[PDB]
C-alpha cells in the first residue's frame, strides 16, 4: 500500500508538489507536542523551518526581525549599496520562540554576488556583524561562485556559507568540496520567474528538492527548498522529501513588515512584488517579471498560521518532530502516492454555485 | 480486452473516479429486476445502498426520515448541544422500502467526537434508541478513536460502531482488530475540503475504496464510501469498486428536507453548504469551506431517480444484484478501461453551440 | 521509427482520436486518384464510407436522398409512428457517384427498436423497398436484441441488418453468431451524449473502434465507427484504425437537408439537435441533451469537402484507397505516434492575436 | 541523475518542446564568449542559427537584408510571379555578422514548388544570383519532389537545394539519396497551421527534430527546425536537440521589416499573418488560418536579443559553442527532464494578482 520516496522519484517522472500526497500514518499524541526545530546550516538551528526570501520586495531590517521574532531567519537582499546592507544588518543585530546568537542578539543572514565588488560589500557585513551569508546565483555550481567561496573560508573562518542555487547531486559536489555550510535549491519554480521559458534550463521543485537531499544528507549539509511554495501543504511536502528548512517570496509577500507601501486596485489592497531578474529590478535579458499580491497582515499573525498548520501536518503522517518525519521517509515507512489530473480537481474545492475561503 | 480492479489499481497510479469507465456485458433482464440491497454494517441492512452525511446543512430528523423512508439512512451530526441530538434521534424514532428496526420503528444513525464530552454524548443517544453511531474524525487512526470503540462495545455491546475516516488498510487493520462493525472512507475528497491543499495529507478516491474494500472483506466488515460524489455514474463505480454504501454530501444539499433556509442570488435559488471543519462550523487552522448549492427539491423524488439510474447502470454492465456486482468485480469478470483527457472530453457534452441538461 | 496500431492500443491505455496522429508515408500519385470505395454490409457496397445517423434532428427522406445522391447513405429515424417512416423510406426509393440498388433506385437505411412493436414497424418497412435496417440500441448485447436478428434473418433472409452498439469483442461474439451483416460501435462518445457520466459504462471511441474491427474482419463482416466525429482528421482516423464506414450526427446537424426550421439567437444562424435519450426526445433516467448546431448550408457542397480532405489524408499517408490504408495498417507498414497535453496544444491554431478558420 | 536525449526520445510517448527541460551543467566562461556559428547546408555556414521563413506576410528583400545583416538568412517567398520573386533575389544581391557569400554580397535564399512552372522560376532566381532554394511542400517525401531534386544537381550543380518538409527518418533517406544539401523538419506545428486537424497526418516537434537530425548527421546533412517557435527556450531545444538551425514565422512576424502595414484594433498595434495553405493565400480544402500579429519592432532590435538568450542558455548548461552542445547531447553528458502538467504550472508566472511581461 502506498509508494516510498525513493521508488516516486527514481521513476524519471516530472514530478511536482501538486503531483502527490502523503498517506497518513497512525496518531497517539496531540498537535501542539510536534517539535519544529530545524539546523539552517551545519552550526545554525532555528526553532522553526521558516525563511525569508533575499529579495528587494521581501527583506529589509523589519522583515529579519520579525522572522527571527517568530522563531526563523531573514537575510537581507543586495539590490542596495554595501553600505545600505550592513546598516540594515547593523539594525537586526542591535534590536519565546526567537531565533538568537551566543550574545543572545536575533540571527540575521545576507545576501552577495560573484563580483570584485561583493568581496568589499562581505567586510563590511562581517563588520556589521553577520551570521551568516547566501551567494545569489540563478546557477551557482561555477568558478565564480567556487572562488568567492574558498575566498570566504579562508578570510572569515567562523562565517557560514550557503551555496547555490542547484537542482542536481553533481552540481551540489562541487560546492560541499569548496567547504559550503547549506545549500539553496531550486531553479525557475519560483512565483515570478520565466528562467525556464527563456532559458530551457530548470528542474520541478519536488524531485530537485529530494534528489539534492539526498546528496547532501551524507556530508551532513542541510539543504533549503526555495520557490514554488503556495500553501502550507506545500511547506510539509518540502521538508518531508529531506529539506531542513524552507524559503519563500510570494507566501510572505504583501505583509506589513515586508518593504515598500500599500496601494489599492480593483477595489482591493496590494503591495509591489518582482524578480531579482525582472529589467525593473536590474543586451539585457529579462528572466522574472514584476507584479502585485494581495494584502496578508502581519507575521506575527500569520507565522503562528504556518506553524499550526505544519504541525496538524506532522500529525496526520504520524510523526512528533521533522526529524522523525525525514527519518520514517528515508527508512521507507512515510508513503506517498501520484495524483492524475482527475485527481487534483477532486483534491480542490468543486461542485459549489460559490464558497468563501478562510484560513485562520 | 479490458482490464480487471486488481490490475487497474496495482499500477501505483492515482486513479480518481473520472479517469476510468466500466465495460458492458450481457443482458437478459429488465432495469427494474435489479435488487439493490445493502449491508451497511455487521447486522444493519438497508433495501438502497445510499447513506446521508453527518453536517449541519446536511442531517437533521428531517432529512433522516425522509432517507429512511426511501430506502437509506441519515446520520444526525453533532455541532449542537447533546440534549438537542438525542431529541433529534428521538423525532426519527418516534415517526414499501422502508429502512427499520426489529419494533418497526425507523432506522436513525448519529455521530459523535473521541474527547471526554462525548461520554455523555454516546449515553443521551442510547437513551433516545439510536441504531448506529459513527465516530466522526478527519483521521480515525489514532490512541483516542480506539479508545473511544473499546468504550462503547463494553457500555453498550448492542451498539453497531462505525470507525474512520482511513483511506488505507494499515488504518482499517487497527479499527477492525477494535471491533467496529463498519468503516468510513475518504479523505479531502469532498466538494467543500481543501485538507490535501492545507496538510498535504489524503488520498484519491477510487483508490481508497477499492483498497480500504479488499482488505475489510475478509474479516466481514463493510465499507462506506464518503466524498466526492457527483453523479449517478460515481454512485455506481464506487459499489463496483467494493463499496457496500456511498455517503454524499453536496450530492443532497439544497434539497428540501436539508436544515437551512432557502434564498435568491443572481435570480437562482440557493441553500448553504459548509464544511465541518471551516471557521464558520467551528490558533485555530481551517480545513475546509463554506458556500451554496442550487436547488433540488425534495428527496421523495430525487433518491428515486438516483434508484432507476443505478438499476439501469447494473443492466447495462450485466448484474442482477450489487452482491452480484462485486462478485463479478472480484472473480475478474467485470471489466475496466482507463480515460486520457481527450477521453474526458469526448465523454461530456462537446461540439454545441448551446444545450439544456435535464436529469429526470 | 513510429509504432503500429496494435502496439498502439495494446497498451491498455484510453486513447481517443485526439491522442494519436498518423506518420506521413511515400507520395507517387495525384489526390483525387484516390478511391474512397466502401462496404457498408457483407452485400452492400457505397462509393463513399459516409453515413447519416438515425436521429430525429437529423435524417427524414431530405436528408437521406441528398446522402445517396452524393454517395453515401442515410438511415431514417424511429421517433415516429410505423406509419411515417415506411412513407419517408418510400419517398426515398421513388426519387455520378450514386448509392443505388439492382432496380436503379437509390438505397435506403431504417431504424427500429427490439419490442413486440417493432415486429409490425420491420413489416411495414420491408413492404416499403427498405435495403437495411439497423437495431437502435445503447448496449446491443441482449437476449432482446438478439431474438429480433435471428426473427428478421427467418422473415426476411434478404435483408440486411446491422447489430449494435457495441465497443467489445465479447459483444461483437454473440451478435456475428446470431448472423448480423454489419456492426455499429460506439458508447458515450457522442456530441449530445451523457451516457457515461449518468451510467459510468462506455468506451474511448478510437479502441473501441480498433479492437471491435479487429475481430470483426474474421468473420467478414463490416464495422460502422459511429459517435465523437468533429472534423475530417477524425473520419481518416476512424478508417485508418479498420472502420468500413463512418456515421456521424452533430458533424450532419445544420445542414440545409436536416429535418426541423432554422432560428436566429446572438445574431447568428441554428437549427435544433438532440440525443435520442433526452427527455426532449423520449421514472425515467436521461442519458443525452438537447441543444442546437450552428449552419453548415446544403450537403451537396458539404459533403464533397468531406471526400476531398479524406483523399488529401490518404495521399499524405500514402495510400490509393481505403482498402489499402486498412491493408497497411493490418501488416505494420502504417505509423502513428501518441500525442501530450502539449503536443494538442502545438497542433491547434496558437500563439496568434485572433484569427478567422475557414475550411472551404 | 537526468535522462540523455537518446533515452528520454525512445520511450514512444508524443514528446514536444513544452514537455522537457535540459538540466544545467558546470560554467567557468562569461555569456558572450559562447559561439552561435552555424551550418545552413553541407557548403554555406551563418554567424548565428536563426532563418526566416518563406511565407507572403514574413519574407520579402527588407527582411530578407536585416536578417542577413544580423548573421542569419531569409528565404523569400513564392505566392508571387517568377519575375518578381527575382527581382527580390536581385534587390538583396545588390545591396560585423553578416552572412555574405564569395563575392561579399548578401546570402540570400528563395522558395520553389514542385510544378512545372517551378522550372521556369528556378532559372529566373539562378539569374538573379540566388545563393540557396528550398522545395516548398507539406510532405516532401514524393516523386514529385525527388524528380524536381534531380533536375537542380544537373541544370546547376553549383546550387544548394533544402528538402522537406519531412518528420522521419524513412522520408528523409529518400531525400539524402536524391542529393539535397540540408532538410527542413516539421508538419502541423506552425502557429497558423491546422493540418493535423483536417488530415490526421503530422508529428509532435521535438521527436521530429531530434529523430531526423540523429538519422541525417551519419551523412553531413543538416536539419532546420521549422514550426512551433514562441521563445528563446524553445530556440535553445531545438539547437540541442540536433538542429544546426531555427526557422520561424509567427516569432518574426509584425516586425518593422516584414511585409504588410501595420493597422490598429481594441487599442493596440496588429500586422496580419497567414498560412501559406489558407484560402486568403491560394474543391479546395485549407490547411492553415489567416490572423494578426502584434508589433514587435525592428529586427535590428530583436535578433540581438535572441542571441543573447542563446548565449545564457548555452552559459547555463555549460557549453562554448553550439557544436559543444550537439556534441554533448549526442554523447549523453548533457541531461534532460520530463515536465507533467503541474510542472508546466508552476514552470509559468503563477500566484500573482497582476504583472507585467517585458523581455528587454
Ligand atoms: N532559479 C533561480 O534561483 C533564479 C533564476 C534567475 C534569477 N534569480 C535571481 O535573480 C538574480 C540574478 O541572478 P544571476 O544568476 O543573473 O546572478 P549573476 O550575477 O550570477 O549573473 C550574472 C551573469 O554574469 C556572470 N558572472 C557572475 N559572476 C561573475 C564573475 N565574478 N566574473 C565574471 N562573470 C560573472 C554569470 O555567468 C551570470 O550569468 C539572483 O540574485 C537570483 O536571486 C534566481
Ligand atoms: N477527510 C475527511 O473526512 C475530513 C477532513 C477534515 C475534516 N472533516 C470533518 O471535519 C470535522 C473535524 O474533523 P477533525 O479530524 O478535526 O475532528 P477531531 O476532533 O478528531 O480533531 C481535533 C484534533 O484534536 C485531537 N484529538 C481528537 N480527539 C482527542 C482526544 N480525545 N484527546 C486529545 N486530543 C484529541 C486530534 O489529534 C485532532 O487532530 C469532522 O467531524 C469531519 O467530518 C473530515
Ligand atoms: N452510446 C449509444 O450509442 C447510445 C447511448 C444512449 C442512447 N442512445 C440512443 O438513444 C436511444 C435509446 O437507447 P436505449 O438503449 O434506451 O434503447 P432501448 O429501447 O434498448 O432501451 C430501453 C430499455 O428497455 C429494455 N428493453 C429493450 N428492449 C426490450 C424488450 N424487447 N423487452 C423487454 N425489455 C427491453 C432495455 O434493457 C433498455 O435498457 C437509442 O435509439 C440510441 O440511438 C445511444
Ligand atoms: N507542415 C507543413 O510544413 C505545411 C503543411 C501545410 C502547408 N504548408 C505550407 O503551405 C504550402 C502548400 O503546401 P502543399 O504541400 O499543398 O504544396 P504542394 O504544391 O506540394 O501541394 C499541392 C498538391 O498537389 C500535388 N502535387 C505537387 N506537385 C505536383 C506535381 N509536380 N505534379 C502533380 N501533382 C503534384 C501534391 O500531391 C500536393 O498535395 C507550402 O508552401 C507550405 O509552406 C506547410
Ligand atoms: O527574477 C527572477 N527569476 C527567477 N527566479 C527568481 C527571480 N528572483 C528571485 N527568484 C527566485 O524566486 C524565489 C521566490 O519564489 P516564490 O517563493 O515562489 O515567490 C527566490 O527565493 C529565488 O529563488
Ligand atoms: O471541513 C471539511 N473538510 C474536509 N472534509 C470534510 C469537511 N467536512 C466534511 N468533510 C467530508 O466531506 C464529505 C461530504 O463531501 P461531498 O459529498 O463531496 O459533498 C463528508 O461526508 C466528510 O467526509
Ligand atoms: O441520447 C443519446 N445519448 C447518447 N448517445 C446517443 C444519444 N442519441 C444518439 N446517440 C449517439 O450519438 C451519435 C451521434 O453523435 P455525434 O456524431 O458525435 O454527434 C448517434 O449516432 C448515436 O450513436
Ligand atoms: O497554411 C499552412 N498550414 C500549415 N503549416 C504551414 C502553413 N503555412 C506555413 N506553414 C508552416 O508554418 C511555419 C511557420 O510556423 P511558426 O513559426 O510557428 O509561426 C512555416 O515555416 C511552415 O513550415
Amino acid at each position: 500500500d502506498g509508494l516510498t520516496a525513493q521508488q516516486l522519484f527514481n521513476c524519471g517522472d516530472g514530478l511536482t508538489y501538486n503531483d502527490f500526497l502523503i498517506l497518513p500514518g497512525y496518531i497517539d499524541f496531540t498537535a501542539d507536542q510536534v517539535d519544529l526545530t530545524s539546523a539552517l546550516t551545519k552550526k545554525i538551528t532555528l526553532k522553526t523551518p521558516l525563511v525569508s526570501s533575499p529579495m528587494d520586495t521581501v527583506t529589509e531590517a523589519g522583515m529579519a526581525i520579525a522572522m527571527a521574532l517568530t522563531g526563523g531567519i531573514g537575510f537581507i537582499h543586495h539590490n542596495c549599496t554595501p553600505e545600505f546592507q550592513a546598516n540594515e544588518v547593523r539594525k537586526v543585530k542591535k534590536y519565546p520562540l526567537a531565533s538568537k546568537d551566543a550574545k543572545k542578539q536575533l540571527l540575521c543572514g545576507a545576501a552577495i554576488g560573484t563580483h570584485e565588488d561583493d568581496k568589499y560589500r562581505l567586510d563590511l557585513l562581517a563588520q556589521a556583524g553577520v551570521d551568516v551569508v547566501v551567494l545569489d546565483s540563478s546557477q551557482g555550481n561555477s568558478i565564480f561562485q567556487i572562488n568567492m567561496i574558498k575566498y570566504i573560508k579562508d578570510k572569515y573562518p567562523n562565517l557560514q556559507v550557503i551555496g547555490g542555487n542547484v537542482v542536481t547531486a553533481a552540481q551540489a559536489k562541487n560546492l560541499i568540496d569548496a567547504g559550503v555550510d547549506a545549500l539553496r535549491v531550486g531553479m525557475g519554480s519560483g512565483s515570478i520567474c520565466i528562467t525556464q521559458e527563456v532559458l530551457a534550463c530548470g528542474r520541478p521543485q519536488a524531485t530537485a528538492v529530494y534528489k539534492v537531499s539526498e546528496y547532501a544528507r551524507r556530508f551532513g549539509v542541510p539543504v533549503i527548498a526555495d520557490g514554488g511554495i503556495q500553501n502550507v501543504g506545500h511547506i510539509a511536502k518540502a521538508l518531508a522529501l529531506g529539506a531542513s528548512t524552507v524559503m519563500m517570496g510570494s507566501l510572505l509577500a504583501a505583509t506589513t513588515e515586508a518593504p515598500g507601501e500599500y496601494f489599492f486596485s480593483d477595489g482591493i489592497r496590494l503591495k509591489k512584488y518582482r524578480g531579482m531578474g525582472s529589467l525593473d529590478a536590474m543586451i539585457k535579458v529579462a528572466q522574472g517579471v514584476s507584479g502585485a499580491v494581495q494584502d496578508k497582515g502581519s507575521i506575527h499573525k500569520f507565522v503562528p498560521y504556518l506553524i499550526a498548520g505544519i504541525q496538524h501536518s506532522c500529525q496526520d503522517i504520524g510523526a512528533k518532530s521533522l526529524t522523525q518525519v525525514r527519518a520514517m521517509m528515508y527508512s521507507g515507512e512515510l508513503k506517498f502516492e501520484k495524483r492524475t489530473s482527475s485527481a487534483q480537481v477532486e483534491g480542490g474545492v468543486h461542485s459549489l454555485h460559490s464558497y468563501e475561503k478562510r484560513l485562520f
